[PDB]
């Protein structure tokens, strides 16, 4: 924090996925990016 919000994720990102081969975000994103949607979406309901 400090000054890290979005626009360092954005430049970060896109560093990271280009830097990275868009490989792991791929493989790690697919149980990890789907145990959040799940966890959100659990989540997301029953509230305001």
């Amino acid at each position: 924090m400090g000054g890290i919000s979005i626009w360092q994720l954005l430049i970060i990102a896109v560093i990271v996925v280009l830097l990275f081969g868009t490989k792991k975000l791929g493989s790690i994103g697919s149980d990890l990016g789907a145990s959040i949607k799940g966890f959100k979406k659990a989540m997301s309901d029953d509230e305001p």
